[PDB]
């Protein structure tokens, strides 16, 4: 509400309470200390978003023994639709040199049959690189986004062509930091989310996040504040390497990734944000792009508690979190692919609807926004009386989103 | 499009064409040499929204014999129901001393029963003159629009208190000039601009404004000069005083005033006019005035040709105007004195339906879109192809307006 | 002091009085109704800089007993090297074609001879039209500067080559109004005097200013807009054609061109103006412009009655003024065209030093800043213990200027 | 130069070096493992401007053996006068209950006895602590600086008491980290880097920064970020606890924070810093404050490799560091106690001068500006050609800065 920044950090409260939603995702490594179907509830109850496996180590055969697990546990959830969070998958290659190694080859193809959401794709120099990997995942994976890991300064040079011809992009610090001086990562870093924001594709921010917490329960002072300069930059995801994988505290961790994003969350200075993304934001006569931006602004103006938006493909939720409102993103899909891709983008919180669909379609939308304002209340982010923004299409199928209602809390 | 209002400036160009809607409104006042049903036809056809009868002078049989001939002239352009235009009556009451004088009291009775649309009362000192303009008008005349004429330094010195009284303001230069220092009033203008902005109420800049088209067929340079800058600073109408009711050119008056609106709404700099009204507007739980900045902003981002906006009170078209859009506000109405009133806010541009209430409400809704959609081909503020932005409730009555749906020209 | 522009009309106040200095120069046409040198010295007491001769009518012969008068006027208030103020005379060209007639050779011929500070081009096309003028004037009259009257849509298209090619501008409304839609003349001066204002040259704005005041001792509301909207747009100079050429009240135009003026001027929104003008400031290492855009901060901070500047080509005072400081900025100079030519740029108040030259150097730089500390006594711009920006250099000659000082007026 | 903080972080590139000066002081807390007069050397040229000695453990004779090291390391680089850095003594007390224990009292009185520049205050609650230590140091001590350690929630919610209190702030993020919610300290930090920054009051930001570089010769890309983020946020030094005291690498830790620090000042965005720091300025009619601001925009205008200001208390260069500019403050001061306590704000890059009075006062500052170009040059901040910005009184004694000059570098 300052007219400043320096007054809105002025008027910065360690008293006034966070709100329920994190918006920020949390990727975790899967290893040895976090394999387990009793492990796993504990983080999936904890609020883990995204499982990955990392292909640097391991045959093929202990790697889908991780998938059947991961997929177990995230399934004993599945009896109640309204308690139930979908989990990614994401398959982190080795990688080199040629852009595709004989061993990714058969990795990338381990992939597209065991069915993962992402790909993690390391050590991307150019654009030719991306569409190795995209030919590769051929057709029957032609659905599989594809993250780009920046890990060396060609790949930073070349950064614009790398974001055009991806799905997002990873920020990993760990190898950039070998192959850059370490006094220069930051800024690294701090380029590549602000070229992401601006482009509207997710950034994730990787490694050494909370590297004391390997070894003890709590963090150093440096690492609370990384992660929260990593949320208040603008990324969208944030992971955990080892502290996840081979630690002692896998649970404290990702309770500690939870408390720090919601908090940070609260930092933002909204204001100055959504008014720099909208003088960026090129005119055009689409749709879906002005019932979008008519959201956002609408939920400013009515403090709504949320933004309920329908997606068959997640496309019209992506636009929503472009402009990145303070209420959370509830998209309501019945395609369970669209609702663990969503996880990559700041503020979706996915729901999943598995009621079969009505004749009459307007009786059909009715049904999934009335669930999507279940699942509000169930989690505590709006109550009976409270006013949410809701955004539906004047037709079925992709492409169609024109309407936005402001409506009470049935 | 630019980023300071400097380069803005620099950018004007005078081989852009502008656009076909005026969103000034023009009040003329009626006198000797525009009273004929003729001279009226052709100034309806010219522009005029509002036409003012001056108490100062003439019997109430006189009067009567103006308001006859008004409707008249209205009423010949009825048959066609796409090309009626609403024109308001206004009654301007002598003044003084008391708030009211005697002639007063019998005056603003004879509007009540002649059914006007709004009243200018004269000599406004203080907030207690408004309440006793409005307690003479009784429960016969309560949705009669009071316009307080800010004349002397008191009513200037007490200035916020008669806005709040009002049901919007007039700078009366004429008056104002004599009892203040001419060099003074040009301030006293922009002060009273600048705060009906504000709070979202109607300003009418007065008197002085075409004055050497009297006599001559062209104004000076700083006539069009004086009008373009009221229509730069935010007067959400213009008029003409002696041009209209003594002079020899009323419809080349109301033609110029006409010509310079149109040029000078395209030379606002609404990026930092959107902005400054946004940062100023108070967050509530108000439905309506959610939909409403939601609408601005979507017809910023897609360019839309109109905001199209249903209303029984005109509430929910008054608080789209308040935002200043660049598009017209068709408001489409049953009710024949809102459409009238509708002219004192900018960008209205109000329509009048006759068709009958359908049974089956949506269908209802459809009937008067499809009209409003009519309307602004036939007067070519758009053409099939073209995104507009439409707005309604979720039930029938005032005071539910919640949907905003951008939606392509059938 | 306000946040917004909206808030800063909002607290304008007709009942704050203005500063004592006035910042737009005020040019005269001299015809038969102002040609005496006792209507001439009541002129200059009125606040008249500028002495504008129509070469349009008249031989050589009357305009050369024009220049003797306007002379003998102007060195009457000469005794007192205090009180003193230096006049322009200006010659306007007939024009045509060719850019330069065979009258105008002479004309321009005579003003080298009659030793003109100032030329108005009429009918300038292009670059190559300002090009011709500079060569006739030669090298006799290479310090005249030449000020280019747009008139026509050609004129305006090429206005960024003119402006490259001339020594300022002059937005002559009544012809282009007469060549273009006048409608659109409103747009024409906006966009003239924004791009003057950005590359730091001095804009006049002339034409049907106070034309009611031809006839009647007071302005419309109109003229008294129109004249403070060129002040507010950012004009360095206003005109008066008729009204002191051929009018009855030449006096009174010239008194009511003052008030006006002081009164606009108070009403700048300085804080965006002078923010906007910094962010368009190209870098450069030299001193002068880093000196000069110094003082102007410092005197916003301080609040500062006046910047003094000791200059001989006057070009250190232009560079002050590109800033549009707040405070009058007095130049101090021994040459008497440097003072007549200052009269074109927005805020200077020229004074000339008549005191022969001091063997120290320090002694005489100190001698001319307390002579322009006891014109700014007398004309009450500050008193005893208030604060002032001085501005010198470092050595002797043009080009030099580095220093800023504050000091207490003594 | 971005016209959006979003454009800003965009076009930061690892490819561009940065300047030579670094902004940000580095304090180094004196353990078993750097009490060496060899290690103290090393860290000097490292660049180390404050020793911090913990009066937690310890006797006084174990200190004062410290405080004689420091000494004779700063000492030893002493004979050449241009290469010389002064180097500051801090005094932190255990603390405790009572504002000042019985220990306290004994420990500051031996600092006052041993001519420490500043005390760090610990567990400051309530502005009557600070009243409570600045009694116990008496008038022996009363040019002492005195840094309240904020520790707890009740420092943090009475903070803008302390602060006035104070001559600047420790955010203390190890106790601070305890006695609140980890989560929430980061909130804390840029609340108090926020409100000091707006004060113009220094804030040193400490405590586990480069954590795992007590063990291992590199930091964790968490902890490049956190001292960079700190630079960012406006902490004007940082502080290495344990690294310095008792690890294994403590040059490498000094080196790995002077590298970050000038990297981190090269992403700062300036141009919206800056601006918002003015609009918060309030006028006032004092020279010193004026001459400081015209001075900073000179500097960014011309790009300045410094500014010089010769300074006695300190105050004059203190008033330049509050506006955060670009170029390094070298501040020359005769006075070896103002010289130690610059290192407190940011940018100021202080000169201690030996050369005696000479005669002429005018000669004097010219010996003294020559002095401060000697060293930039030697230094590397600027070579022969450049342009400085030169700060001076126009009389001897403290409070009179009035002059800024924009010189060539002999
Ligand atoms: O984000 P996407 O993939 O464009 O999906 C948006 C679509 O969702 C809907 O609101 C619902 O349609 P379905 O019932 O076919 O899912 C459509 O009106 C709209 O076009
Ligand atoms: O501007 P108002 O007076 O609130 O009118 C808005 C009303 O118009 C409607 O869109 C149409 O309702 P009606 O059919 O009763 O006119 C309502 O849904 C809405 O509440
Ligand atoms: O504006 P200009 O023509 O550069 O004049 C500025 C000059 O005026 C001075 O301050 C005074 O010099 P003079 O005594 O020669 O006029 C010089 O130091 C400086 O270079
Ligand atoms: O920052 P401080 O303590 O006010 O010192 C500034 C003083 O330094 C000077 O420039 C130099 O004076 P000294 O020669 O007495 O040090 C004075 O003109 C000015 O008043
Ligand atoms: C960001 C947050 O909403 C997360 N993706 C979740 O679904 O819980
Ligand atoms: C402003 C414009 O729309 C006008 N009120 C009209 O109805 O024509
Ligand atoms: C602008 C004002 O200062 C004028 N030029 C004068 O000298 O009086
Ligand atoms: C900040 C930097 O200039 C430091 N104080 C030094 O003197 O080296």
């Amino acid at each position: 509400m300052a007219d400043t920044f320096l007054e809105h950090m002025c008027r910065l409260d360690i008293d006034s309470p966070p709100i329920t939603a994190r918006n920020t995702g949390i990727i975790c490594t899967i290893g040895p200390a976090s394999r387990s179907v009793e492990t796993l509830k504990e983080m999936i109850k904890s609020g883990m978003n995204v499982a990955r496996l990392n292909f640097s180590h391991g045959t093929h055969e202990y790697h889908a023994e991780t998938i059947k697990n991961v997929r177990t546990a995230t399934e004993s959830f599945a009896s109640d639709p309204i308690l139930y969070r979908p989990v990614a998958v994401a398959l982190d290659t080795k990688g080199p040199l040629p852009a595709v190694s004989e061993k990714d080859i058969q990795d990338l193809k381990f992939g597209v049959e065991q069915d993962v959401d992402m790909v993690f794709a390391s050590f991307i120099r150019k654009a030719s690189d991306v569409h190795e990997v995209r030919k590769v995942l051929g057709e029957k994976g032609k659905n599989i986004k594809i993250i780009s890991k920046i890990e060396n300064h060609e790949g930073v040079r070349r950064f614009d062509e790398i974001l055009e011809a991806s799905d997002g992009i990873m920020v990993a610090r760990g190898d950039l930091g070998i192959e850059i001086p370490a006094e220069k990562v930051f800024l690294a870093q701090k380029m590549m989310i602000g070229r992401c924001n601006r482009a509207g594709k997710p950034v994730i921010c990787a490694t050494q996040m909370l590297e004391s917490m390997i070894k003890k329960p709590r963090p150093t002072r440096a690492e609370g504040s990384d992660v929260a300069n990593a949320v208040l930059d603008g990324a969208d995801c944030i992971m955990l390497s080892g502290e996840t994988a081979k630690g002692d505290y896998p649970l404290e961790a990702v309770r500690m990734q939870h408390l720090i994003a919601r908090e940070a969350e609260a930092a933002i200075y909204h204001l100055q944000l959504f008014e720099e993304l909208r003088r960026l934001a090129p005119i055009t006569s689409d749709p879906t792009e002005a019932t979008a931006v008519g959201a956002v602004e609408a939920s400013f103006k009515c403090c709504s508690g949320a933004i309920i938006v329908l997606t068959k493909s997640g496309r019209s939720a992506h636009q929503v979190a472009r402009y990145r409102p303070r209420a959370p993103i509830i998209a309501v899909t019945r395609n369970p692919q669209t609702a663990r891709q969503a996880h990559l983008y700041r503020g979706i919180f996915p729901v999943l609807c598995k009621d079969p669909v009505q004749e009459a379609w307007a009786e059909d939308v009715d049904l999934r926004v009335n669930f999507a304002m279940n699942v509000g209340k169930a989690r505590g982010f709006f109550k009976k009386g409270d006013v949410v923004i809701v955004l539906t299409g004047w037709r079925p199928g992709s492409g169609f989103t024109n309407t936005m209602r402001v409506v009470p809390v049935p």
